[PDB]
């Protein structure tokens, strides 16, 4: 048996806007050819691609991370400010590219404003400096007469940017990272940058680097949990098999619950309420070059929907997440010289960001269960998840709250499910069901039939007790007025 | 608000015999004047207090921990064997008492096999050797002609004692432990002692010492997770206010979930499936001499009930547990030279051990929630626990089994709880409801009113959907037939 | 590996009073009816200079010192007096001593990190050579 019980009067928690966040690295064709193509017919006066822009605005990005990623660990921000024709051309050691630097801090901040998204920038901790990081903070944030607040104005922007999220470094644990650190080194320095940045601007929020290594997380929280706001986490998954993929959602629930408990275990961290930032996540397993153009299909898009529902459930533990990445490289959107595809990862966002609430409301959900051992990620590392649901849900309420949104995923590959839903003190009412699904589980959109996987709509009679059938391998939200 | 639904047909996972274990340390009158009083009219030929013996059998001890506790770290087991008149009188550093060693290893296996419990002995890591622990193991478990087998045999016992559980040192992390160790040096020591003890007897089960320091745990697990079976936790709570005391049940839950998560984050240990051993727990707040005669009132019996209900629900994570302690010192049982007393803590055990099943069966519960911020333990450590329930429960079945049980707890101090209970495909049966409760939260059994708090029975009827009302601050088991 | 678990005193005296132990190294009961006295007898039978390995796994500085004494002392020291008591007035004069055995490998009982071995190898040797300067230490 399956069942879903709701109560639109029992609010459990707020749901943070910023669980729906995004990410744009200078990697491959993510910026250049991506959101920003200069010579193009499809561009505007600034160089932004108008089609991509219209697509991104439909998602309504809450915040947007930049410029990396493994690019920033090697990146001097000043290289990318002022007259475009005197920006030096640099070598990006991360992804072996020439960097023209004609998309920089202003250009990026402009892109944020245009779409309506809080900028979240990451400082360079492998090649950079306290100074350089502070100077970047002054330039973006200073309202006094400091030389850098002077220089932003000099280049056309008198008002400060007030950029509230800062990322104290990127993936500083890895061999692959330029100027990579030990747990102890990084811990000591996560503290130094954070604390000094905050002296200048006590209103910024700091995300320190976390990972799977628990000793690393613990040393971070211990040294810096006095002053950080988030410890970051990275989750990439695969591969090849439907069930293996659409279930690492529950691997991620388990892994996030871990980091949360490490936080609990550290005094100053627990005391302040340090939180978790899922500041990189996606499916990735097919591609291993440095353009990362991962051909996402519907199974990947069901993983995303599952994440987003989960995040709705634990937005209090993890109030900030960023899909890696926004365009092309591991991209929800894929662009060529003359058009774009919106992958099923993207569509997942289209379904859930529109049609969802600000307050999570009590939701019991009965489901049948399974266990899987399988693989994930490019390197194939084995994983194992026991008691993964076939059906999952999270209901929410609007600020109003005369609007209930009921998000429900069906993980089943073959059988549709008839689920008896109950919603206290309601009905009867006409209501609308939005459903993201397609034919195969390997189904893609193409820039030809760019609508094989898309969001459908249909009207339904609901009441304080009703029923519904959920297509196999689909996500669907029921939207219903409560007045 | 409140609800309980049970489905006797969905077996979730088994319930381990050993969550009901106990602990018998040489501390104050716990052992001498406790279970053992030589010249006593109340004692048998070999010196076992007959009243206590029968008190103890009722509780069906699954396993008995001995001899410590902080005592073992100063303890040389050799001193405790042989004809009693030749044993040396020694000074226990742990509790500043003269130990006569008239109670030792043989007496303890007699007391164990006299009451049905598996021996579980803690070796001396603070004042003793590998060799010394190994000869202990040889003495208890050796079939062949090694000297310490021979010696067991000279003293009256041809057959091996086959002692299954060995704990590798005691609270070795603590400043108070004699020969206390750093995380790194103990982690090395755990692997070693374990490793070699399992070369002699590969069938034993070794409990490693863990604590509250996450790094401590992580190092033991990284080093010894190869060969250990359990890492151990120790929980002592209170205090003074009813709610601040009961509900640390829900502090303990969080604490334990934290530690499992540690195990998940270490490969060898995760891969081997190292579990938890709660090898020391109780209420302990109002006394800190060195006989520790805590006068437990009824709130403490309710915490015990909660803890045991919690254990039923998670005995797959924590397979083994030990109340601290059995007699006198932090005792469930209190004894004087004439009679004895059964505290509400013991009573909690009488209630659950008789009338509980061996297979946990699906138990969903809905309940109201509180947030508290209190103090706990001897030193009054501040704490809080968020969303603690006023009502909890756990349903189990006999092995066969024509008997469902429903253990349920009302933490509410003032109100009774009117609870609708559902049970799949059941009568129309009658059923007995066993309930432990007293006049007020401060109720306490006495040697002349030995019943002020006690388990009472009453017959109700159940109907696959039915209602019951649980007294305030009460624990009840509902025993229903099924055939 | 036998040695890093061995207590030399178990293999001396009347054999009937000698204790049976458990060899952790090879998982075998050891009756200790072949021991130090027995080993040196066999050595001078075949004319081989004896070469003794000391237990650094579960043994102490003291324990090793006492072995050398038993073997090489000609004073009226407890352990020399002991060798004499058991039949051998005149010392064995063993020339090659082995300062632990394979103390680097996970399999050795009592094994050490390089720093803790070098530290101890220094310490065992200097003090043995103070009792008897003629020995050669491996």
């Amino acid at each position: 048996s399956y069942r879903i019980v709701v109560d639109p009067k029992k609010v459990v928690k707020p749901i943070s806007r910023h669980i729906y966040g995004h990410f744009t690295e200078h990697l491959g064709r993510c910026i250049y050819g991506g959101i920003y193509e200069e010579g193009s017919p499809l561009s505007d006066e600034r160089g932004f691609r108008k089609d991509v822009l219209e697509a991104v605005k439909r998602i309504k990005v809450p915040n947007l991370r930049w410029p990396g990623g493994n690019f920033v660990s090697n990146y001097h921000w000043e290289d990318g400010i002022g007259p475009k024709d005197q920006r030096p051309v640099r070598f990006d050691l991360a992804w072996q590219q020439e960097e023209t630097n004609r998309f920089g801090t202003d250009e990026f901040i402009e892109y944020c404003r245009e779409i309506g998204a809080e900028p979240y920038i990451s400082i360079n901790m492998g090649t950079g400096t306290l100074d350089e990081a502070l100077h970047w903070l002054e330039y973006c944030n200073g309202k006094g007469n400091t030389y850098y607040a002077q220089l932003r104005r000099k280049y056309g922007h008198p008002e400060p940017y007030n950029v509230k999220f800062w990322g104290i470094g990127n993936e500083m644990y890895g061999e692959w990272q330029v100027g990579h650190m030990t747990a102890d080194e990084y811990a000591r320095a996560a503290k130094e940058y954070t604390k000094w940045m905050k002296v200048f601007d006590p209103t910024i929020k700091a995300i320190a680097v976390g990972c799977d290594d628990p000793i690393w997380n613990l040393r971070v929280l211990q040294e810096a949990g006095d002053v950080i706001d988030f410890i970051s986490y990275h989750f990439y998954t695969g591969s090849e098999d439907y069930y293996e993929t659409v279930s690492t959602v529950y691997l991620l629930k388990e892994r996030l619950i871990g980091v949360k408990k490490l936080i609990d275990m550290v005094d100053t961290a627990r005391k302040r309420g340090v939180k978790i930032a899922l500041d990189e996540w996606n499916v990735w397993y097919r591609v291993s070059d440095n353009k990362l153009e991962e051909p996402y299909d519907l199974k990947d898009g069901i993983f995303a929907c599952g994440v987003l529902v989960l995040l709705q459930k634990m937005s209090d533990i993890v109030p900030l997440a960023n899909l890696a990445q926004l365009v092309n490289a591991l991209g929800a959107i894929h662009t060529e010289k003359d058009g774009l595809i919106l992958t099923p990862v993207y569509k997942a966002f289209e379904l859930i960001v529109n049609h969802s609430g600000e307050k999570l409301v009590k939701t019991h959900v009965e489901s049948e269960t399974y266990n899987i051992e399988g693989v994930m990620f490019i390197n194939k590392m084995p994983f194992s998840v026991e008691n993964a649901p076939f059906l999952d849900a999270a209901a929410s309420i609007s600020e109003d709250g005369k609007k209930l949104f009921i998000a429900v995923v069906n993980y089943r590959k073959e059988d549709a499910l008839k689920v008896p839903i109950r919603v206290e003190g309601l009905g009867q009412k006409k209501a609308t069901v939005y459903t993201l699904t397609g034919p195969d589980v390997n189904a893609r959109n193409t820039m030809e039939n760019p609508n094989v996987v898309d969001i459908t709509s249909e009207t339904i009679t609901v009441d304080t007790e009703f029923e519904h059938t959920f297509k196999p391998f689909s996500c669907s939200v029921i939207e219903v007025e409560l007045e």
